[PDB]
């Protein structure tokens, strides 16, 4: 299975350069940007420039019309880039012109050419005022339509979750995680073939065509590893989605070879009782002779809708 990370538009790129550098395993990226001083920076090693004659090279000034507009006049360019993939992630910062316009249109296109399509989207810091969020919720409502499954970060989460020194880029790295170990976790279940098996079928059961979604990974060792890493896979402070209500969930766990039944039983229950509601759960487990004392808990959940 080819999985594409495409980064639309400043901050969908900025995302693409960041998981670059921090290093992904398996993983095409594309940049599409109106911008292409931008572009042009990318690390990215497919590079696709939108909108030139809309914008001559620039970015497009917070009107998501011509974001819209130079997505759709380069369906060609943007088809032939993501042909082959199976498995699409869109991510984009909602509320400026490119992002907001453009990312639905990718998407969509992404999920004509017949991949399983996922969204992981900001909102705007309210410092950044109601125009640009009311803006903002309007992307995040078409992207909604465009896709099989949404993830939003508001970036008023990130204000949660710093002192009053780190720095602005290392908060930004954080709201990166969600998408990275998404993308690093579905991956690696692809990749291997686990005693309990979960495949690429399975992530699309889960996921296809179903609104608002969870992700999460969760690592933890000790005596109480199995529930404090099910714990953490479900309890980003990032999410707009939590784990509440959830009705479908794949669950992974991996762990060394002394990974328990009761254990497995135990990291269940507590996504399962997290949710609130009765989950159709399609549980996996890897056993990794590499490990030890370590167990990782991966999970995606869905059917909020
Ligand atoms: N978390 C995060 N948010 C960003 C980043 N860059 C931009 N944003 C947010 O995304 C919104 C749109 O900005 P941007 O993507 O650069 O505009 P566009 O290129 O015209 O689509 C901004 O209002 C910010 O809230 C980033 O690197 N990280
Ligand atoms: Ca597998």
């Amino acid at each position: 299975a080819t999985l594409k990370v495409i980064g639309v538009g400043g901050g969908g790129n900025n995302a693409v350069n960041r998981m670059i550098d921090h290093g992904m395993n398996n993983v095409e990226f594309i940049a599409i940007n109106t911008d292409g001083q931008a572009l042009n920076l990318s690390k990215a090693e497919s590079k696709i420039q939108i909108g030139e004659k809309l914008t001559r090279g620039l970015g497009a000034g917070a009107n998501p019309e011509i974001g819209k507009k130079a997505a759709e006049e380069s369906r060609e360019q943007i088809e032939d880039a993501i042909q082959g993939a199976d498995m699409v992630f869109v991510t984009s910062g909602m509320g400026g012109g490119t992002g907001t316009g453009a990312a639905p249109v990718v998407a969509k296109i992404a999920k004509e050419m017949g991949a399983l399509t996922v969204g992981v989207v900001t909102r705007p810091f309210s410092f950044e005022g109601r125009k640009r969020q009311t803006q903002a919720a309007a992307g995040v409502e078409a992207m909604k339509a465009a896709v099989d499954t949404l993830i939003v970060i508001p970036n008023d989460r990130l204000l949660d979750i710093v002192d009053k020194s780190t720095p602005m880029m290392e908060a930004f790295k954080e709201a990166d995680n969600v998408l990275r170990q998404g993308v690093q976790g579905i991956s690696d279940l692809i990749a291997v073939s686990g005693e309990v098996n979960l495949d690429f079928a399975d992530v699309k059961t889960i996921m296809s065509n179903q609104g608002s979604a969870l992700m999460g990974i969760g690592v933890s060792s000790g005596e109480n590893r199995a529930v404090e890493a099910a714990k953490k896979a479900i309890s980003s402070p990032l999410l707009e989605t939590s784990i509440v209500g959830a009705q479908g969930v794949l669950m992974n766990i991996t762990g060394g070879e002394s990974l328990s039944l009761f254990e497995a039983q135990e990291a269940a229950d507590i996504v399962q009782d997290a949710a609130d509601e009765d989950v159709n759960m399609i549980f996996g487990t890897v056993i990794n002779p590499e490990l030890q004392d370590e167990i990782v808990v991966t999970v995606i959940a869905t059917g909020f809708d």
